[PDB]
């Protein structure tokens, strides 16, 4: 018997943990995955010395914990088998594929991650605010009070994630790029560092934030927290919430302990679901919310008819560029060079303080030292120079989010022929209109690896503004990127597979009125009709957004938690 | 001040830990890597529910922690850059490549793993004994006493690893294959399960063994062990052992704490190095054993002239096959089938106990149930059937080790068009004659990611018996594999890149006499001349072997540890 | 039999490929899901580009091809001309 | 007729091709037929195959053939990477 139970240990779950453990509640949290981030439970897997010294390898850790949501049945022809080998007569259901899934109306890139800390054990840590145009309303008919509420919430989210905008300020590459783009767009667009949930520990090490940063996930009571109560149970699949006959309250949570194989029930006062945009919906549909099976509009759902409808996922465009000869030469423009590399007459100098210098002294010293210490290297950038982390945030005249950076998730055979110091990544994310016909649904016959109803998408990028925007977005990346360098062969401009970006929203969407706004939770993230059930995460977001959604989702959880502290009393100690 | 210090936390290091912590010694162990296997320190990363339910993804975790040893300078021509992009005039030293390395005399597949538990946090767990022909002598001129010593040591190694040969006995696929190969080679070759360091917990879960299984790596004293003393220090790069002027004793170990960045010295009575075949040699060469820089036979080394010479790595050949129509039909040969799948008249039956049945009742029940429950599936093998784990061990008439199995390390884009139940992997490993000219050496100018001397190989498979064997090995795989099925397109018979198999040996080799046997350690694994320095691991193995070397290496550590308990007194408590 | 092809014999593969027209190409079912949202996108794997909807892809001779030029296939062939022994011969 | 991206890294003087051709039992069920609805480029009835290598001797032979090429070829050299032993498309 707990005061609160939380399903999932990602950063939205940990947000509830932090708020409620902190306010004196007896909390239990379950995760279907296991502890595997070392002694800091749920921490970023990229915070090892070895991965910050071999950062290209980290793509392998990401790929290792992205399990695809719905893989259609495979119809590739293999006709060079030996005549003796067993050969198919048909393309029958093979290797865990989903026969419900139409391959042509899928989010084939969508994937889930099942480990303690969720996806925040691998993510890129970008945490921008949404402006009004991308954000759901929290106050009706009062634009300025809506702004102040969002500002209050986001400011708190940013402290929980340790969001900052200056961790890369001493990078030559970062500033090379930033300054050129500010110059080029002078006035018309503003560039800044990507706000990043991260703290720099040294010039070659960044402590990336995660679920652990929000809440350390250590069981309580303990010496550091002797009057808090928290227990995390890993390797427990949560399968169903039990409704009372009134559909006004949840009475238990049904679970499957994966180690013993036993099934149990858990009672609490408050039930919170933060299993992710896909798995929140799966658990609700298994519990008799929404509708199970292929959509059938001839059978109105009894509860939450909007559940699994109006889903959104962003369009993503990508390339890499190789830095221009112009930009590279500009790095060393305050240097006087005499002699020729490798003689002992060779001299690279600058005047410290010189009003005519284009760069600050610190920049010139790095360049001087690199050039003198490494006289066989043909580039003026130091080898340990941190990577760029540049953005122009979404605006009405350019309604996409942009990252001009170095992401650990490479999409191709990472290449070796071009010096890494020259390479810049470009990712532009578009916003997607919510439409009722775009759906995530669950099979009433096919089941997944955990014997739960198999997830199935029915999705196309909407015609009209979504599609026009996505193609204007592609053109913008082409135009903007040419300012910095030409494309890197094998990383040419392209749309990524649908759902690869993992920003899926609106699967359990938020609004003021269940009917009128076609929604599932209210602005306290409470499920309509039910006193003690709440949903957290990106699934709540009802709007068309291009920016990275997690900080937003956290803000909404903070507000949800105020509702809980004002409406439920913690058990005595 | 410790009684014993151990460099590295892989399973050979943990062998010393187990023996010496157990015998009452005050032990400290350092690793340059960090704890990241969840709450069981140094355990197999494949022991999560999620990875045993998505086993194809585990290749990504392996690739994520294999960092290449020596990558030659890249000379690929990229001539489709934009004219504006910075373009090279030469193939200069880029992206951490090693200019000392000849690309044509490399072990390009060789890689190291830096995490607590070492490579045993990802390995395949195959642990066969070497027969006489592959094994170094531990007793001179007495074949039968040599056998009994090896038998005593191996039996102890097998308990520490929990080696077994029946964990797969209930697999239809495993037995399908095993029985056909026994029949086909009747008499001339014997097949058995690959001995595996592993314990089955259920029909769909195997608890794979690791460094953790040898020694749990928990600091001591603790409640379970109140009179033992052990401390593990992760993220500490060990750089040098300090010799006394007599070169008869080590006086300290110099270390670099990677978190603070500070450098310290550690004193102990006994020094043990188990940093792996490559990193043991690197640490010794940094300490003035052997010779630093490109080999120069005009400057005889002062200590251990054989260090880094006579290295061996095995040749590896690979394919996959698709199971024959014949073999698949044989799975269901005791079944009477009436009706046609999917009608309600459909019936699949057998007689339990029938003397005329080719299979045991348990086999027939699985097949019956699968066929009746899954009437849309065209194969008689159940979906959760465990994978084959078959071997014919090395013999003089077939001097290669063989694995006929399913390995988590796939080498190609894992494919989806052919049902996984039909696929069998074939890996044949050859033995390599030790030659003085085959070397691992360290640069006196280039340094690696940890500012240590850059490793550089000079290696070719020896002409003569090694090469003839490797090509007869390839032919054997071709011949033997056809008995089970034809090759899977995209997995055709091939030699793998040199060193991919990660069985490198002889970099610090064992013998009776330093001069006479061209060696570095004696049969107690003690370094010649030095009272208190020992080396563990595959680097000790002086012979040409085809079988997986780790169990052997453990056996040698067990013997080393007897020497220590008989020659050094633990500090009082 | 040109001087230029006997001096650059690797290029002759291109002349062979240039006159082998496939006999029966089943309907294509490859998924292309990285089209721009603005581009025309199929709802089904309909009959495209001269493919044959009668053809089962799994019971084909997909490599079979014909050559339509004066001299037929003997304008590109390898010229191997062995006798059949009794066991192969009508 | 090379089947792959002709390669340049290994001297052509070292390279030898191996092609082993098997015999196929005639079976009534293996057919070439023509569509009464689909037509080809010359408005003639579209050719359509219904073919599998026969079970029994044909298939056993084809796999013993593959093994023979493997065994025989090793006498001359090892396989060239990117030209490894394979069945060609039917
Ligand atoms: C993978 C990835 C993800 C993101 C980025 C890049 C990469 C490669 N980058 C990124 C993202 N978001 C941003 O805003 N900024 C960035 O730069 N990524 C997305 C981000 O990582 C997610 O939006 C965020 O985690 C969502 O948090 P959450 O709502 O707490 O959900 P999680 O998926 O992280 O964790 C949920 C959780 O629940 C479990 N689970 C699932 N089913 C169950 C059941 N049935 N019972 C119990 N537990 C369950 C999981 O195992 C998991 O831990
Ligand atoms: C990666 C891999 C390895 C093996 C198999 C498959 C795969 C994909 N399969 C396998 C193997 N061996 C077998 O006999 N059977 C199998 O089926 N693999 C090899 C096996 O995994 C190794 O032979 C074994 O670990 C060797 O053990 P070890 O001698 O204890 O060495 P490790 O590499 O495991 O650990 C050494 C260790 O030392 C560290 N390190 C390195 N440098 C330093 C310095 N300078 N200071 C401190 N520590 C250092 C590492 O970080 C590491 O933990
Ligand atoms: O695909 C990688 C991208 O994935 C997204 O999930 C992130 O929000 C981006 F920051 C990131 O670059
Ligand atoms: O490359 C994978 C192989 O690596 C080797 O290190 C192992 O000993 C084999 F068992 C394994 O199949």
């Amino acid at each position: 018997k707990y005061d609160v139970v939380i399903v999932g240990s990602g950063p939205i779950g940990c947000t509830y943990a932090r708020e409620l453990v902190g306010a004196g509640y007896k909390v239990a949290m379950f995760d279907i995955g296991e502890i595997d981030s070392g002694l800091k439970i749920g921490a970023h897997k990229k915070n090892t010395v070895e991965y910050q010294k071999n950062i290209d390898k980290f793509v392998n850790v990401i790929q290792g914990q992205l399990m695809s949501v719905s893989v259609p049945v495979n119809t590739l022809v293999v006709d060079t088998l030996s005549p003796t080998s067993w050969q198919a007569s048909t393309f029958f259901v093979r290797n865990g594929s989903n026969p419900e899934q139409d391959p042509l109306r899928n989010l084939s890139g969508q994937a889930v991650t099942r480990v303690v800390g969720g996806m925040s054990t691998h993510w890129t840590c970008a945490t921008p605010r949404f402006d009004r145009e991308q954000r759901p309303l929290l106050v009706k008919d009062d634009a300025d009070a809506d702004d102040a509420e969002w500002d209050r919430l986001y400011t708190k989210a940013e402290s929980y994630f340790q969001t900052g905008t200056d961790q890369f300020k001493e990078s030559i590459r970062h500033n090379l790029v930033l300054n050129k783009l500010t110059e080029e767009y002078k006035g018309q667009r503003d560039f800044q560092q990507i706000p990043l949930a991260a703290t720099r520990r040294s010039p070659t090490f960044v402590e990336w934030s995660s679920a652990n940063t929000v809440f350390d996930l250590q069981n309580r009571p303990n010496t550091d927290a002797p009057e808090e109560r928290f227990n995390l149970f890993p390797a427990v699949a949560c399968e169903r919430v039990v409704r009372n006959a009134l559909n006004s309250e949840i009475e238990s949570l049904h679970i499957h302990d994966l180690i013993s194989g036993d099934r149990f029930e858990i009672k609490a006062d408050v039930y919170v679901l933060t299993a992710g945009a896909v798995h929140n919906t799966q658990l609700l549909v298994n519990s008799g919310f929404g509708q199970l099976g292929r959509p059938n509009p001839a059978n109105p759902p009894e509860l939450l008819p909007s559940l699994g409808s109006y889903i959104t996922e962003q369009s993503l465009v990508f390339c890499q560029t190789v830095m221009s000869t112009e930009l590279i030469d500009s790095v060393k423009s305050d240097m006087t060079i005499r002699g020729t590399p490798g003689e002992l007459t060779y001299s690279v100098t600058y005047t410290p303080g010189a009003s005519t210098n284009k760069h600050p002294d610190w920049w010139n010293e790095k360049v001087k030292n690199h050039m003198m210490q490494h006289q066989e290297d043909p580039l003026p950038i130091p080898f340990e120079d941190p990577e760029p982390q540049v953005t122009t945030l979404f605006q009405p005249s350019h309604p996409w989010h942009t990252q001009i950076h170095r992401d650990a998730f490479s999409y191709g055979a990472v290449q070796q022929s071009i010096d890494s110091r020259l390479i810049v990544d470009w990712r532009f994310f578009g916003r997607t209109e919510p439409k009722e016909e775009n759906k995530l649904w669950f099979s009433d016959k096919i089941t997944d690896a955990y014997n739960m109803p198999q997830p199935t998408f029915d999705f196309r990028f909407p015609a009209g503004r979504t599609s026009k925007e996505a193609e204007d977005m592609m053109t913008d990346m082409c135009v903007m990127s040419a300012k910095i360098g030409g494309f890197l062969p094998g990383s040419l401009p392209q749309f990524m597979e649908p759902g690869l970006c993992l920003h899926l929203g609106g699967t359990h969407r938020m609004g003021f009125d269940e009917k009128e706004d076609n929604c599932c939770v209210n602005t306290d993230s409470r499920v309509f009709g039910f006193k003690n059930l709440f949903l957290g995460g990106c699934g709540n977001i009802p709007t068309a957004y291009g920016a990275n959604p997690t900080l937003t989702a956290m803000s909404l959880a903070i507000k949800s938690c105020e509702y809980i502290k004002q409406n439920f009393t913690p058990s005595p100690f």
